[PDB]
């Protein structure tokens, strides 16, 4: 039926959807799909030098206070996979600007606090969307990007990648490549104590299968065999883990049949800022859920007109559009003259280092030297979440 697309040749963004396809809710929602589970965000902040071994219920005898969060992280990113992957419509394609806020109060559980969830849509051509989840009274911090590039058989590549700070420790963590939906290729969670952990996808065996290894450094995840956990299932259903070779003491990891605490904290649309997703796609969102085609096509296509429009005026008076709380910052060698430019101790250059991972704006996961890596003029931006801009916000609250 739709199909008759696949003769196009290029980015399918290009493109634009017919309203039977469409979900009433945008993309910029789908960020909340980092912490959807409150507790299991917030884990890692509770293992110290003190209590890792009585946190570490899967290994009471776990060798350190690092390991045991490594392990909580692993147990967090997989958590974060169902409701991310899990007929089916497509979500709205973000305007430029578009902003989503929400929060978790956590109210049965006042040892966790407030985390706040900010989203906003850095780009439009192409499609990007920056995020970012803090929980300022457990020093839990998460940042990172998104880009989705479908082209044409279909091809689907996954750009990005995501942050997380638990406490002065550091996690690198990038999306998992996938198909039309099943993931393939590997995922790293790459950590500053050195620690790494390789998740490897699979599909056809059993639907959404995965193999994640849990290395000292990175020196051993060349031989799997050196693996001080081993970890298998699906990350959809449950999944088993395995300490060094005691295949015998095989435990539960993973139950991913689990019913979220608490859903996010979303203001009434009467108090939404105009910028706000909600709010913005209002009428498209009625329409759509009225399953009115021709007012689906109205109702929308003046969205993308004042849009257009925006543009137009921005062009023809040399100014461009400001981002509100993400800047890009050029990763490259050569990084052009006027650029923000990474710190010296960039998180970021730190761990993929570590991981021998590529800076460079080739897909999630490409490794240095990869071919995807030594393409030509490939460069390097990457958004940057500014607490300081949310900080000296005036207009939008939660
Ligand atoms: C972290 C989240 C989870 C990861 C993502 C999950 C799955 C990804 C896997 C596969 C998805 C790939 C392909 C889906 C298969 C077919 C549909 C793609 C064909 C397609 O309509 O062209 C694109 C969307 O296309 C993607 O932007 C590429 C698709 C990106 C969207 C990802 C979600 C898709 C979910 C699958 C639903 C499939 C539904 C199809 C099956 C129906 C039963 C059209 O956008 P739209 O009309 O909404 O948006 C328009 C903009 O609003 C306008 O401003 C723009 O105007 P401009 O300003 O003048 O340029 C205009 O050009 C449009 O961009």
């Amino acid at each position: 039926f739709l199909k008759s697309i696949a003769s196009f040749n290029g980015d399918l963004s290009s493109l634009s959807a017919p309203p039977f396809i469409l979900s009433p809710i945008s993309l910029t929602e789908f960020s909340q799909y980092w912490a959807e589970h409150p507790e299991l965000f917030l884990e890692p902040s509770f293992i110290n030098d003190d209590n890792y071994k009585e946190h570490c219920l899967i290994d009471p005898e776990v060798e350190s206070p690092e390991l045991a969060r490594m392990l909580a992280v692993t147990k967090w990113f997989i958590s974060t996979l169902k409701s991310q992957y899990c007929s089916e419509k497509k979500p709205l394609n973000p305007f430029l600007g578009e902003l989503f806020v929400g929060k978790w109060e956590n109210k049965e559980h006042p040892e966790f606090g407030e985390t706040v969830l900010l989203s906003e849509q850095v780009s439009h051509h192409p499609p990007v969307t920056a995020f970012s989840i803090f929980n300022d009274k457990n020093k839990v911090k998460l940042q990172g990007y998104n880009q989705i590039k479908a082209s044409f058989m279909l091809t689907v590549k996954q750009f990005g990648h995501t942050m997380l700070d638990i406490k002065d420790e550091s996690y690198l963590v990038t999306p998992p490549p996938l198909h039309i939906v099943e993931l393939e290729g590997k995922s790293y969670i790459q950590s500053s104590t050195g620690l790494l952990c390789v998740i490897e996808f699979s599909g056809r065996g059993k639907k959404n299968s995965f193999k994640a290894r849990i290395y000292k450094d990175s020196k051993d995840s060349k031989d799997k065999e050196k693996a001080l956990y081993t970890i298998s299932g699906q990350w959809s259903g449950s999944s088993k883990i395995i300490k060094a070779n005691k295949k015998e003491e095989s435990r539960l990891f993973y139950d991913a049949a689990r019913i979220p605490a608490e859903h996010l904290n979303v203001k009434p649309l009467e108090e939404q800022h105009p910028l706000e997703s909600r709010k913005a796609w209002y009428d498209v969102a009625g329409a759509i859920k009225l399953g009115d085609f021709n007012l689906i096509a109205k109702t929308k296509t003046e969205l993308e007109e004042t849009q257009r429009e925006l543009r137009k005026e921005e062009e023809a008076k040399g100014i461009s559009w400001q981002r509100r709380w993400f800047k890009d910052f050029d990763y490259s060698v050569t990084p052009e003259e006027g650029a923000l430019v990474p710190e010296k101790d960039d998180t970021f250059l730190k761990l993929a280092s570590a991981l021998n991972l590529s800076t460079k704006n080739a897909p999630s996961g490409t490794l240095v030297g990869d071919k995807e890596d030594r393409k030509e003029d490939l460069s390097s931006i990457h958004w940057r979440f500014q607490r300081e801009l949310w900080d000296e916000e005036k207009e939008i609250v939660l």
